[PDB]
């Protein structure tokens, strides 16, 4: 029941964000909701190239840093890099099969095509600060801290792919396979993808924020500063990318859109909350690990820690949740220096 | 049975192109096949903005133009738009859920993303052209013809699709589903996708050549030169795409990747063989549609069909296939010029 051309004329402009009409013809010319339009365009003026900046002294920095700056180091880089990883594939995989209205169908597209280029730079950074990239590579799909820290971004994916299948396979209903009833029903699929974007926009408005202050600590310091413009460039394109998930979010909830989804959405506002707050532990829990067989020198768990705090409160508020945590001023105004958005 | 972060650690470098493990790291520090890796930067390096392209004074060119040769250049426009609107989604719905190396999956999301860009392009030279660019778009769908010379390639990626998540879903064997017996058979997958790609290879290769002929007919009488300047720059990324379909496929045919591959290569020859002959006459058709209310000095069904078989021997001798057609000169060779 998916289609690569729905060969029925439809309005576009009528469709809602997800669940109706896959889109057939590929127009920029006018748009339901132009922030999509507005976002392909400043992501392609955004445009870089990773080798274009030169890392040449990073590796010297790296090797004459401590042995626990070492580790901090590059293990926040490991995670940002896992990150990209999923989100170069991600949004395609799991979007694509659902979006009904054009704009946000090429934003998505754009949005992974960026993710793919942050990867780029990764490796661009690690080649050139490493004597065998591989061995940071590896690490990284196996690492029991970064499956833990990342823990739970696969598996919404997975499931709502695997959801989507069923239902363009089968169709709303109760059915059979091999001897077993297997239920798909529309409203607990919408649920799966408002889940999924949320925690999206957790990933990108939080995972993110925090492990630019990790990198940003070093740059603060004159130290790996190829790794802090790269990183730079990475926030800006960040910043478009939570704008992005925050408005779906915000049209979903709002009923404009799917007077369904804002049902869903509401019903699930504490399964919602929860998951934001379980993100923002996660986190913290990290940045546990990170400093304990020694504490970087700006930067240390009880102030990244407040940082924690202090950025998931403003994301949670965006889309309409309580705040968990104790209002506070910026614990690291410093930051500011780095993101330019 | 998919996922988008496959926790088992696996030599990225010796899995198959397709249908092995999901990957999971993205790097680019090795590749299985750095032909991948160079198409990848040899795209980011063509980078552009179509917005930024002058087409101020092909709005008067079009004005100018008689109805005929106005209807010639518009229904090419819409095939245009019609093949690279699938094309943008297409190989990230179709291929990216099968790839099992890092290259190739970055090599698949780049080149889709490309496309959005033809297609914004294209956006861009309608509204440049005409006074509501709704009339043109809406017309894509129901467009009969066009839809009649683009038949079967919705088709293909859809079948492959449906298959595909068959395959994820209840992985190989026969099955029931709502009492009825569903087979998925790996082998038979693994066909589905090969002729998925010939077909995408026969798409860049050859339709999108032809509409490029037609295109640039008019820019050799100086007309609807910001148009040019547009299919210049997209016949520059499509010549990428199209060493990137011949690549795959040569590699899959050489036994050197999955060997069930090179043996499906060698059963299915006549299927690669037979897709062609029908594009390239889907192609010759298309012209009694195009030529409408008539032909233009330098371009007319004559030359069409001659200029369709003359590309599509070429390519069916790239990818190892017999040449169908009678051989001949370039029948149109002042469009080596734009094509470089
Ligand atoms: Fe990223
Ligand atoms: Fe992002
Ligand atoms: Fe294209
Ligand atoms: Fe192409
Ligand atoms: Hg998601
Ligand atoms: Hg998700
Ligand atoms: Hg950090
Ligand atoms: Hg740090
Ligand atoms: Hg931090
Ligand atoms: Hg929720
Ligand atoms: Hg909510
Ligand atoms: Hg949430
Ligand atoms: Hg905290
Ligand atoms: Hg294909
Ligand atoms: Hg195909
Ligand atoms: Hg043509
Ligand atoms: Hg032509
Ligand atoms: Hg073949
Ligand atoms: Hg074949
Ligand atoms: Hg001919
Ligand atoms: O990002
Ligand atoms: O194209
Ligand atoms: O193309």
């Amino acid at each position: 029941a998916y289609t690569t051309f729905s060969q029925t004329k439809n309005d576009q402009l009528k469709e809602p964000m997800f669940f109706g009409q896959p889109v057939n013809v590929a127009r920029y010319d006018q748009q339901k909701y132009d922030i999509f339009e507005k976002l392909i365009e400043k992501q392609l003026s955004f445009f870089w190239r990773p080798e274009e900046v030169d890392v040449s002294r990073d590796r010297i920095d790296y090797q004459a840093l401590p042995e626990h700056e070492k580790h901090i180091f590059i293990s926040n880089l490991k995670y940002q890099t896992l990150l990209d990883s999923i989100q170069g594939r991600s949004p395609n995989v799991a979007l694509l099969p659902l979006i009904s209205i054009p704009e946000l169908e090429t934003w998505v597209e754009t949005w992974a095509f960026s993710e793919t280029i942050h990867s780029r730079s990764f490796t661009h950074i690690i080649r050139n600060i490493v004597n065998d990239p591989s061995v940071v590579f590896d690490d990284i799909v196996t690492n029991e801290q970064i499956q833990k820290r990342a823990e739970g971004i696969s598996s919404y994916y997975d499931e709502l792919i695997e959801m989507t299948s069923y239902w363009h396979l089968l169709g709303e209903g109760t059915h059979t396979v091999n001897g077993k009833t297997v239920t798909v029903s529309l409203r607990e699929l919408k649920k799966k993808l408002y889940l999924c974007l949320m925690s999206v926009n957790a990933l990108e408005a939080i995972r993110f924020y925090v492990s630019f202050a990790c990198s940003f600590a070093f740059a603060e310091r004159e130290l790996m500063e190829g790794n802090a413009k790269i990183i730079r460039l990475i926030a800006r394109d960040a910043a478009l990318h939570l704008t992005g998930t925050q408005h779906m979010l915000n049209l979903l909830r709002s009923g404009a859109d799917d007077p369904e989804m804002a049902e869903i959405a509401e019903e699930c506002k504490q399964e919602c909350y929860d998951l934001f707050v379980q993100a923002a532990q996660q986190e913290k829990d990290w940045a546990d690990y990170l400093f304990r067989d020694g504490s970087m020198i700006g930067l240390n768990k009880d102030i990244l820690c407040q940082y924690v705090e202090y950025i998931t409160n403003i994301r949670m508020q965006a889309v309409g949740l309580d705040l968990p945590f104790q209002t506070r001023s910026n614990p690291i105004p410093w930051i500011n220096t780095w993101l330019v958005s």
